[PDB]
């Protein structure tokens, strides 16, 4: 194994590490450029998004303002409508708020983490550079130390060969010449030892220097970015996003809950009561018509004297025969009416409102609607009958009862 | 109390009711126009809103698509970014869905309830009309019945006055003339009774007819709108709104939860590990430098023979004096470093993310940021010191330890 061959193997191992150290600097540089591109993207994204939310908000504000400008007791369906407009006005405010946060809060942070990543990469490239220059020293320091040993070993091999002949040539003066060869060898074999020890100690230093870079110093260099507050500053910026999103959610929920309440109080009878107590001079029953005596009449009740008692009994009895027969027919019409009205209520209260299938990634309607229209049509027929019937029954029952009180039965 | 005076009081009471009945028809007509105006508003509102959501959705779709088009192991911060783009793409889909529902579902219902309200008001005006015509009959029927009584009472007063004189004039034929006056009075006082009884019975009918309108028929007429499915059809339409809003809420929540997860796994060390195991040919430690024997050298360890043992002990002892003093200085620099790094971490992990005050209806930042920059600056000074120190300690400890193993101590 030759001098120049030993030195070439080591030259290669050193060119390998010199190569590798450059790659690590490229890779560390590429990773910074990725960090900086991402904070640029995050800026662009939140800038656009601010704009998007602001437009949305403005359309919403005009949508409410258009219907609020189209303007005592409030009827249930108007109250839903009012709260449906307040919900819109409120979502508008919220999305403006989300715009102010993207612009005055979230983006400033991305700008800052950008400037910092740049600054702190210069400071890290400097540390990277220092650490690589110091590994390059130690590696090049070994070349010379190897040479010195290689040299003082060539001397200690050459002087032990010439001493092989300084004894083989052994009349008195030849001994004087060969004892200076032993004074040269015991000088040169010491030189070899002293140089070999410096090399064994040089290897110890080289290997230790290499290992602390590769195992410890590299690793600490790579984390240096995220360790100084990259991840932690991201984390705050994103949670500001999530914060803002959660408050919108909550604000929206409070709004829609006021709508659900008002829908649940959709109530016809309360609305009726409120209609009547608004306009009382319109729905208030009049004073009943009183008997109005002519020429100062003395009596003012039914007179069932003679011979009229027999006619009044005839009348009363004939009213009662009709009343009994008419009421039974009327109650039959009333039954149909109510059963028909019921059928309508079952069509109009179908639970068809839940639309969750639509977020999940028939023409027979017209046939049913014709049937509905025909049912309503028939309902009103029977109502008009019912009412025509009830109106006679009302006057006959009235007359009959005045007679019955007056005459009796048996 | 006169004939024409009794008839005028009743005429008035009847003009009062005739008036009132007209008002009720106006009020019922006005209420329909309000129903129809509201379903027009609700149509206009949900038509516009569909448009608004569709625009918003389109801006959102392009916002994501712009960054997804800007495109092995994914580093924590990119993963947040990817999920932040998916959240946007998903809100876009959802708002399109909400547009389809407003247009293909909610508005069709309002259109239908509109057509129905119109149809069923014609049918109700007809019932209103019937009921008012029948109350008008009964009221006018009483005029004549009052007159008939008023008449046959004028006859029964006049024939009882002329019988006062038919007895006061009472020689034989005058009795024959006055007994036909008693035959006229007992005919006319019967006529009065028969007419008065028809009037007392007419009042009974009138009052009963009036009361069933005012108390029962009016009330049932006013509800007739909301009873046939107005409120119930509103209710379904609004709950379709609330349904759709709840699924958006839910879909959005699932999205933002994937962001919160990815923010919570922002992790520098995992990212480091993933960086290194991507590019292993770059971070892998090299083969340690071996002792390379020259000319086939026999020994290959430290030679601590004579006289070199005394020099090697001198060296070892002097390395150890420096090592002890340098390490203690280095550990001091290390301490400052770490305490300075800690200070940085406390600045970068301030919990400032919660923005709820902003949905609720300082310039000293630059001073703190200068202080941060100066701390980072000082951190890196001490690091460069620390490292310069550690690099000598590494080679001295290496050499020393090879000596110590070889020689001993005592």
């Amino acid at each position: 194994k030759k001098d120049k061959e030993i030195i070439a193997e080591y030259d290669t191992q050193v060119k390998e590490i010199r190569a590798q150290l450059t790659e690590q600097m490229k890779c560390l540089d590429q990773q910074c450029e990725l960090r900086v591109q991402l904070l640029q993207d995050l800026q662009d994204f939140f800038r656009k998004k601010a704009e998007i939310e602001m437009d949305y908000s403005r359309n919403l504000e005009k949508l409410a303002e258009r219907f609020l400008a189209k303007t005592q007791n409030v009827l249930s369906p108007v109250n839903c409508w009012n709260l449906l407009l307040n919900q819109v006005k409120r979502e508008s405010r919220d999305h403006t708020t989300l715009s102010d946060i993207y612009l005055n809060n979230i983006i400033p942070r991305f700008v800052q983490v950008s400037e910092d990543s740049g600054r702190l990469f210069k400071k890290s490239k400097e540390v990277g550079q220092q650490l690589q220059d110091d590994l390059m020293k130690v590696l090049n320091e070994l070349y010379s130390v190897m040479k010195t040993y290689h040299m003082y070993n060539a001397d200690s091999i050459s002087a032990q060969s010439k001493l092989k002949e300084a004894e083989k040539q052994e009349v008195k003066k030849i001994e004087k010449m060969k004892e200076k060869r032993q004074a040269k060898y015991t000088e040169n074999k010491l030189k070899a030892i002293k140089a070999r020890n410096e090399y064994l100690l040089a290897l110890e230093a080289t290997n230790a220097s290499v290992f602390k870079y590769y195992i410890h110093d590299l690793s600490d260099l790579i984390d240096q970015c995220c360790d100084l507050g990259y991840h932690a500053s991201l984390n705050r910026a994103l949670r500001t996003f999530l914060s803002a999103e959660l408050n919108l959610e909550q604000s929206k929920h409070e709004g829609l809950d006021a709508i659900e309440n008002a829908v649940e109080n959709l109530d016809a009878t309360s609305d009726k009561q409120r209609l009547m107590e608004m306009y009382n001079n319109v729905f208030c029953p009049p004073m009943k018509f009183e008997f109005q005596p002519h020429m100062g009449d003395m009596a003012s009740q039914l007179c069932a004297q003679q011979p009229v008692q027999s006619e009044l009994v005839q009348r009363c009895q004939q009213l009662q025969s009709r009343l009994s027969t008419l009421k039974i027919e009327n109650e039959e019409v009333k039954k149909t009416m109510e059963a028909t009205l019921q059928t309508i209520q079952d069509i109009v209260t179908v639970e068809d409102f839940d639309v969750s299938d639509c977020f999940q990634y028939k023409p027979s309607i017209a046939k049913r609607r014709a049937n509905q229209q025909e049912t309503e049509q028939f309902y009103f027929t029977k109502m008009k009958e019912y009412l025509e019937g009830r109106n006679l029954i009302t006057k006959l029952q009235a007359k009959h009862d005045l007679l019955q009180k007056t005459l009796g039965e048996s």
